[PDB]
């Protein structure tokens, strides 16, 4: 049995750690600094399909414009709007706005929306390395960039906003972009769900089960790629304090509050935060059993079995191949 693996090229893209880097439920996987204070900041190398952001206790969606002049509650994460407006912009609209620029133009539109988000300057700090994470939507082609990065704000006594990232049924044609989206991510990441296929690991020329892995019902595959998603990578603090501090809104991804800067004398001036992508990123769907089989340990082949479907948190959703 000493041939070897003969997965290990398709099986790059599941290397999460590798390919992607960062949290997928919460990313905050750099800091950078923005006028003196080193804030944190979307950083995966991925595309998160269908990830969204829901606001508790609310009539407002998350891609609506922040308030601005209008009650806080009333707003939602997307660039307030600009002269002449950067946000939001279709896919045409982004085509032909760089039109000279020959690394720019022909952009798949994910990661054009990314780079895109990128040239937005922070607060009038002219060299700073701090970029706008965005959000796509694939049924209207608009780039929405978000102008707060951060992703979940939910502890006891934090709620002005209640939020949580999550994948809902609404968000499906959304896809969270970071700053870092690679160019080729079509060939190096995780998208369409594998059908008839289970994720596995090699041993001695063949492909067997993954040795631990935690089971849930789930009704179909969205639900399954829901729960894996909840248990993912994240770069939230794992700690919540009695009330929110300046020093907490900055862990949690805030950057500015009403006219002026957040800052904290507690912020030491690391990687205490960042998952690196490392959780329970993996997921197999036992479609006649209703079983959700979730790990954290990379798999490093497929199994031939009709009863599953494989999922990771970076996935669709829905789609299929």
């Amino acid at each position: 049995n000493y041939m070897g693996n003969p997965w290990t090229e398709y099986m790059a893209k599941y290397d999460i750690e590798e390919v992607h880097g960062s949290g997928i439920r919460v990313d905050l996987g750099e800091d950078a600094e923005v006028a003196g204070t080193q804030y944190r900041l979307p950083s995966g190398k991925c595309p998160v399909f269908g990830k969204g952001i829901i606001i508790e206790n609310s009539n407002t969606t998350f891609l609506t414009p922040v308030a601005t002049g209008q009650y806080l509650k009333d707003g939602g994460f997307a660039f307030p709007p600009t002269e002449p407006l950067m946000s939001p912009m279709t896919l045409d609209e982004m085509r032909h706005f760089y039109k000279d620029n020959k690394y720019v133009k022909n952009l798949d539109e994910l990661t054009l929306c990314s780079r895109h988000a990128g040239n937005m300057i922070p607060d009038n700090d002219k060299n700073s390395n701090y970029k706008y994470p965005a959000v796509y939507d694939d049924k209207d082609k608009k780039c929405h960039i978000l102008y707060i990065a951060a992703q979940e704000n939910n502890g006891p006594r934090y709620c002005m906003f209640c939020f949580r990232p999550a994948k809902d049924i609404s968000f499906q044609n959304y896809t969270y972009l970071s700053k870092n989206v690679v160019d080729n991510w079509e060939k190096v990441c995780p998208r369409k769900n594998l059908q008839n296929a289970k994720f596995g690991l090699w041993v001695d020329g063949n492909c067997e089960d993954i040795p631990h892995v935690n089971e849930f019902p789930a009704i179909d595959l969205f639900e399954c790629n829901k729960l894996v998603f909840e248990l993912s990578a994240s770069d939230q603090p794992k700690q919540y304090e009695q009330h929110l501090t300046d020093y907490e809104k900055i862990k949690e991804g805030f950057k500015n509050k009403n006219a002026s800067m957040i800052k904290s004398a507690f912020l030491p001036t690391a990687d205490r935060y960042k998952s690196h992508g490392k959780g329970y990123n993996w997921g197999n769907y036992n479609t006649e059993t209703q079983k959700c089989e979730i790990f954290n340990v990379k798999p490093t082949c497929l199994i031939n079995n009709s009863s599953y479907i494989a999922t990771t948190a970076l996935s669709h959703p829905i789609e299929v191949e």
